[PDB]
């Protein structure tokens, strides 16, 4: 249902000719939901979530579409044929280059008007299968003809081609992003190249296996800052009544969470204590563009506040250019020996929309956070929150994970930004929201 390189007119004709009523598609415009008369519904994503006009806020475009197909009718997704966003698709490439690149089950489809399925087999050889394209459909020389190269690949992923002498041409996996640290050259090549690689990652949203059940419960709706933006049930924080919109991220561990609500302040301190977290990363202001993003869950400097069964002291506040650092002290009301310092690094210079022009400041912040975390024996996950706990939270954890690798291996390590994002998304959907953030992660790793 997502079409990466179409226009409003192309979409309008597609839905009128190849579609019916209830038929819909999505496309980059910022996104547009084109439904069939043909209506165009705007989707904006400045970095926190997908905000549909006259609709709701979502972690992914696929979560958005799944919700409106279940609850202007979204009934029939009008499928896209362009293979540009598929991992296996290389477009322009020769046989030799594909042979050398592939040098088991590893495949690709390359490019008169015809395509070539190059597959590796071993314990080795590279088999090239021609794909004829006649009157818009695709085929391997006989049998079934496919509406798109996608239908072809998925048909042969399930049903592999058998070579004359019994060789199974398995379609297992498509890696063109695992660059060695060195980054400078890759950033130049992706400079767009970044948007192309970003939407390939977006096309991998629905491959992820996750449930959102506990967050959809009656007793837990009030505990969600955005009703549709929910934690993954397999990695959610269970409080030992048990609910918080938070997930554990394990590549140093992190807890990705939303900005505190007035009714979730006590549950946030119950989580920090239980998890033995000593570092909080706040990547948002309490209020941005007149809307509240997170409530003040920490006392004023020198003050002491009781938050349910938890007691928090604000020892000292230390201002830096980009951030404030609050030395907090947490204990359970009743038992004195339960006390520990909790350090809250509150980044305040993040723009209301988009990303910082330079990642220097973010990189100084994360460096400080990392050394404060490494200075504490038996320390729990680093708590990271923004507004929804997916956009900024995701950009901060991904940059932190990748620089963690470059700290322990040096300028000689193999990094894969989209592979890291997909892995984090497997633990909380929507982690890293926009293409601008995606590019900022590359620029951050570059500047580091
Ligand atoms: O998806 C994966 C998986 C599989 C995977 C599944 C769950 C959690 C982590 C990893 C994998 O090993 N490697 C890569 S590289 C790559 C590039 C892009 Cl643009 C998009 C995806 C993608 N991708």
């Amino acid at each position: 249902w997502f079409h990466p390189n179409i226009t409003g007119v192309e979409a309008e004709n597609l839905l009128l000719t190849r579609g019916v009523d209830g038929s819909f598609l999505a496309r980059p415009s910022d996104f547009t939901l084109s439904v069939r008369a043909v209506t165009h519904i705007k989707i904006q994503n400045t970095g926190d979530y997908y905000d549909l006009y006259g609709g709701e806020k979502f972690a992914t475009l696929a979560e958005l579409v799944q919700y409106y197909m279940e609850h202007i009718e979204l009934k029939y997704p009008l499928n896209c044929a362009d293979p540009t966003s598929e991992r296996w698709f290389h477009g322009h490439l020769s046989g030799k280059e594909a042979e050398k690149l592939l040098t088991h089950g590893s495949f690709l489809v390359r490019e008169p008007g015809d395509f070539v399925l190059s597959v590796r087999t071993g314990d080795s050889k590279v088999t090239h299968v021609m794909i004829r394209c006649q009157e818009l459909k695709y085929d391997v020389g006989g049998g079934e003809r496919f509406d798109s190269l996608t239908d072809l690949v998925e048909h042969y992923k399930k049903n592999p081609m058998v070579e004359t002498l019994g060789t199974v041409l398995q379609l297992k996996q498509p890696n063109t992003t695992r660059i060695n640290a060195a980054i400078e050259s890759r950033v130049r090549e992706l400079s767009q190249g970044f948007w192309e690689e970003f939407e390939t990652l977006q096309q991998q949203e629905c491959k992820l296996l996750y449930s959102r059940k506990e967050g959809q419960r009656q007793e837990n709706k009030n505990k969600n800052r955005y009703k549709n933006i929910l934690p993954s049930d397999h990695t959610r924080v269970v409080l030992h009544s048990d609910y918080i919109n938070a997930n554990i991220i394990m590549p140093k561990s992190y807890i990705a969470t939303q900005g505190c609500l007035q009714n979730t302040v006590n549950d946030f301190w119950r989580m920090v204590f239980q998890e033995n977290s000593r570092v909080i990363v706040m990547t948002t202001k309490e209020v941005e563009r007149g809307k509240s993003k997170c409530v003040k869950y920490w006392p004023d400097e020198y003050a002491l506040k009781e938050y349910g069964v938890m007691r928090v002291r604000n020892v000292k506040e230390s201002a830096a250019h980009d951030y404030t650092l609050r030395e907090l002290k947490l204990s359970k009301v009743g038992q004195g020996n339960t006390e520990r310092t909790v350090w809250q690094y509150h980044f305040r210079t993040w723009p209301d929309h988009g990303v910082p022009s330079d990642p220097g400041g973010v990189l100084d912040f994360l460096e400080e956070v990392h050394h404060k975390q490494e200075s504490i024996m038996d320390a729990g996950p680093v708590v990271v929150h923004c507004s929804a706990g997916i956009g900024r939270t995701g950009t901060f954890i991904v940059i932190d994970i990748l620089i963690d690798i470059i700290r322990e291996k040096g300028v000689d390590c193999d990094i894969d930004v989209p592979k890291t994002i997909q892995m984090v998304r497997s633990q909380r959907s929507g982690m890293v929201q926009t293409e601008a953030q995606y590019r900022f992660i590359y620029m951050a790793v570059q500047h580091y």
